């Protein structure tokens, strides 16, 4: 299913990028702002990996690189990573919908 | 309460702008894309009104005017109209969160 | 410190909004009622500025707008500005404690 | 004629002072309370202007100053500005009778 | 009541400035000439205070300053302090009418 | 003895100059502003006379002429005519004190 | 040059206000008392003209008005007209220093 | 109709922009240089307004902005504001002709 | 001058924002969609700069900030950046007309 | 070819709607603003015809009706008529590209 | 140090007066011309402030007023504000030397 | 005899009160402002003496005490010390005229 819960905002450290391999998403929290970024490389579909030390997203298939917000700056990647719809449910749980693409600037503050 | 249901997607005609006075929002449907736009003028807070013939939003207070997308072009309004988070709930009804403002180009496909 | 003096009531004009940039608060006097409003924008935390010309609060970071009482009406601000505890000390000076938030329409009559 | 319409409440911003120079009155809206104040200075009869920046009324003829409520505090003005009868008509229009002067604290809630 | 008695000429020392806080006036005696000066700052209405050593009036709100005669020289004050009507009554007591403002150069000899 | 009552403001037409020969004063009413002007010519002391047509004061002794405000403009008159203290007593009657000279711009509003 | 002669005391009539457009000052003689007053309006600097009939100074730009002593009472002028240093030279001619401003009550008797 | 008087050079402050709404022109004075600028926006013909605070011209219809000299820099305005001919009549009156458009660099020195 | 070529579509990388300082415009390519955006800040006219990492336009003068599409969100900028008419000429190279502003959502696909 | 010329701007009277059957477009002139609107009904593709008497576009197939700007308001038409790219070439004739759709608010000023 | 950097010419709007409060200077840019004006009032040394609304410099200590070019016209200020040395460094940075005063007519064009 | 010179501004240190008993005046220098104050006690005419320690003027005859500006505060002295006319002659020497008394707030800045 594209729609699913990810956890309460407390399960995510401030300034952390959490990788959900099965869900095909990153959960990026900056201060109190939350973002959901897809792991799918925009080149041919490989799974991008985040490096904490380099603070970038890197594709091991053809060397595409993305900044923390997902914008492509190196490699054959032609466009930024897809940002996904993320809401806080009525019971304090974060919900992500991979079927709903959102503009890159979208953020969820808690 | 800023969180509330708005109706099923089919209660909104294709290519129509629906004014929900009580909820102080607009529900704009273009083809199958839905947007939620606040009625509050970004100047001093008056409730703007949509003109179907002129295809623009007009404020009754000092004459600020916005395009269909919410971009301000006339009057002292310094910002575009606020776009609001709108989700499709599993019970088939559209829900709007007034407290969550979203980027201008956000859309929900059905 | 969260606790500090802001001056005597006679130092504040009737119908005035006084910005204490160091203390990061506003002192609002309407007739004989005094209010303490925090400058911290409820969006991402920037310091809002009061527009004497437009009688509203403006945040320069993302364009949030608040009414004189602190209630937001435009921009990404989700909730009204924080009102702070304000007491009249024995020595005739007004004392504000930013650590104690008070309801929106709280007021100190003198 | 001493009776005229001034518009619907939705045409007046919250916390605004509107000058109707032809009608020679002010329309003051605080929250949902409406007040009608005459522009005639109580000194020698000149037309008083409202200063949005200073939140006061000032007469250009001899320098009288009035608080936002119309009470004089500086200049040769002897008594506060006249407040006028303001009614909400059944057709949603605000009606003012400038020949009927009302007490200072009179207000119309909507 | 704006009309009130203030006292006989002998209760005010020669070359003294007497502050009537409750009456919101100054009684200035130079030799045998008496003057009644209002305490209200012509900027936004705060109560100014007289400094005998500096021989000037100072407003505690925004730093407007007035000379002994009431002429403003510092701060945003756009007008001199209001001079008030003062008479010597039948019973030898001075009466002040704050509702009657008099030109700056007015004086009462005894 | 030099203090005396002159009558109620109703006994003086608007825009009229009334000569009180036994009181050696004028009572000038413009709209609702009253002035008390001495009839003593500032040249050698003759009694000046007002012309309702020419709207000026004329001295028949040596041809000195004064404006309605008392300003000398013709003849050997060195000064303007003296303005005198005039108050509205508690019993609604106008009182003039010829022993108390006031600045030329003094006026009494009723 | 700021310093210059304006003539001998007897070249100025008693009770006269003489305008010296060449030097942009007024020479006011009341009996034997002389004053030097600048023509520059304290608002935005226009040349003020004296009306002998009204006995006031008037600015042609935005309607500021001053009394004979220079005190502002009408218009946006926030300060009285500047009074200038004036001495009686040994050779019997009056000298004015425009660069040296003096208190408003200053007078030079000859 | 296209030729009319606007007043004498003494009626315009140094470094001022004067708006003549009834005549649809601006009078700009820098030092002793006078310029006439048309208020007609070069976009679709609305009347532009001068912002004293921002030292720019603003059109309220579609948000075009012009510098003080009339050159457009923002908005759909394609060309700078029209400069109009201004002559100094030999009787001391300034005359403008809105029908005669002149280069932006032309000026009338007095 | 307002009309000029900018080059062929192949000379602009996919997902790139190229700044043409000489012509004071941006050429934005998203996939095969092209856009011409002016560099002039809609506040006071300074040249904004694009941050590839932050994916925003920033004004160096007073801190106005714009999204990739030109929508203003920070600073005193009251309107979005101007979008410009851009054509693909017959000889295969793109042409821009600075004099012709087009709606914000305009795009040229190749 | 979808890129064709239409004539000079003066070939179209002010306030006219010109239907070009062979080119499948409308040319709309309001004052000096030009628009190119496609005749294709957005329902099933019939050629829409304009009515001058009632200032609307009408599809003869199933009764779809559009406002003068192309906005659909009657019939099964789900979206407004397509607006087309229209530029003024160097040779003084307008060029239309039916293959380049533009936003509804696009206009060409001459 | 009296000599310090101010920034790049791109950081200053056209036709602007920029206040560097900590450095006690103004930076005035007209077109491509730059000038530096000291904030020290020539009266007694207080820091003057620029009024964007009135396009003048104001000193709060004794009410001195200066034109935009810095010359005094009202108040006890005896001489115009000081202009300061301003040089363009070969690394593209503007530098001001507080200790080196230059004539008002000196300008730095870029 | 009463019109005598005192010396160049060099010979008076900053913040000093120099007693000239043969000329019977004080010379007070605050920063660059000079004042000439008579030594004659307002009580009966004894020569008061300045105490650099207590920063006051004291009369040895009956205990009258003045503030540094000449304002009387102790003893039977009824009015402040006389301030005398002081001018800077073109040869760099200050000239004092004991026959010309000036307001207390008079100052001479060099
Ligand atoms: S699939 Fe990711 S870089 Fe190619
Ligand atoms: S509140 Fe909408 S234009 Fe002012
Ligand atoms: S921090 Fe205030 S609007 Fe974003
Ligand atoms: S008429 Fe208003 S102050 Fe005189
Ligand atoms: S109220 Fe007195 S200076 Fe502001
Ligand atoms: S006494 Fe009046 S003119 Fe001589
Ligand atoms: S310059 Fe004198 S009132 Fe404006
Ligand atoms: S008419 Fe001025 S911008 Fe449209
Ligand atoms: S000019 Fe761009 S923010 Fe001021
Ligand atoms: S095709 Fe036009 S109404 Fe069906
Ligand atoms: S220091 Fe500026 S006027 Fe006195
Ligand atoms: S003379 Fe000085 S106290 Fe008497």
């Amino acid at each position: 299913s594209p729609r699913f819960f990810v956890g309460e905002p407390k399960q995510f450290p401030v300034g952390s990028v959490t990788t959900l391999k099965s869900r095909k998403i990153f959960v990026v929290r900056d201060a109190d702002s939350f973002k959901a970024i897809s792991v799918v490389c925009t080149h041919l579909g490989c799974a991008v990996e985040f490096s904490k030390e380099k603070n970038i997203f890197e594709c091991p298939c053809h060397g595409s690189k993305y900044y923390r917000n997902g914008v492509n700056f190196a490699g054959p990647a032609p466009r930024p990573l897809d940002h996904l719809q993320m809401i806080l449910d009525n019971n304090g749980k974060l919900a992500v919908d991979t079927s709903v693409k959102v503009p890159l600037e979208t953020e969820l503050i808690v």
